[PDB]
C-alpha cells in the first residue's frame, strides 16, 4: 500500500486538528486541548489512484526547538498552516518552513502552504496576494481554506500526496 507521512504545522489556534478531523471524518470541530498529538490513518484517491495517508496532528503552540526537529525527521510531507484573520500566525509559519529545509538538508521536501479559517473573511488580515508571494518563494502551493468546508480539505491532501510524489 504506498503510505505517505504527513505532518500538520502552524500556531496554536490556526486549525491544523479541525482541518485533519474534517478531512478524517467530514465533520467541523468547535475546540480540542492544544497539547494533543493524533495520528490518523485515512484512504483517498487521488488522479483516480488509492493511497493510504498517515497525518500527524502535532501539539505545535510554542513547542521546543528539538520536539519540531523530531516531527520534522519523521515527516515525508508537510502542511504549513496559517490563519488568515491571525497576522502573527503567518510571521510564525516563516520560521517553521525554513527550519523545515535545515532539517531535512539531504532532502527536497514537499510542503503546501495554507491561510485557514476563509469563512471569516470580514476579519482577514493577511491577504492572499501575500500568502501566494511567500509560496511562490518556496516554490511551493498555496491554498486558502475553511475547515468548514469538506471539498477545499479533501484538495488539501489530494495536492500534499501529488507534492510527495514529484519531489
Ligand atoms: N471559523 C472557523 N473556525 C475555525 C476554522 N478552523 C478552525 N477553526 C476554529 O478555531 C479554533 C482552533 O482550531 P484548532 O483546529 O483547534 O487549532 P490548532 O490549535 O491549530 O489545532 C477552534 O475553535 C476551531 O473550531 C475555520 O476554517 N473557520
Ligand atoms: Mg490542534
Ligand atoms: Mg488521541
Amino acid at each position: 500500500m504506498r503510505e505517505y507521512k504527513v505532518v500538520v504545522l502552524g500556531s496554536g489556534g490556526v486549525g491544523k486538528s479541525a482541518l485533519t478531523v474534517q478531512f478524517v471524518t467530514g465533520t467541523f470541530i468547535e475546540k480540542y486541548d492544544p497539547t494533543i498529538e493524533d495520528f490518523y490513518r485515512k484512504e483517498i484517491e487521488v488522479d483516480s489512484s488509492p493511497s493510504v495517508l498517515e497525518i500527524l496532528d502535532t501539539a505545535g503552540t510554542e513547542q521546543f526547538a528539538s520536539m519540531r526537529d523530531l516531527y520534522i525527521k519523521n515527516g515525508q510531507g508537510f502542511i504549513l498552516v496559517y490563519s488568515l484573520v491571525n497576522q502573527q500566525s503567518f510571521q510564525d509559519i516563516k520560521p517553521m518552513r525554513d527550519q523545515i529545509i535545515r532539517v531535512k538538508r539531504y532532502e527536497k521536501v514537499p510542503v503546501i502552504l495554507v491561510g485557514n479559517k476563509v469563512d471569516l473573511e470580514s476579519e482577514r488580515e493577511v491577504s492572499s496576494s501575500e500568502g501566494r508571494a511567500l509560496a511562490e518563494e518556496w516554490g511551493c502551493p498555496f491554498m486558502e481554506t475553511s475547515a468548514k468546508s469538506k471539498t477545499m480539505v479533501d484538495e488539501l491532501f489530494a495536492e500534499i500526496v501529488r507534492q510527495m510524489n514529484y519531489a
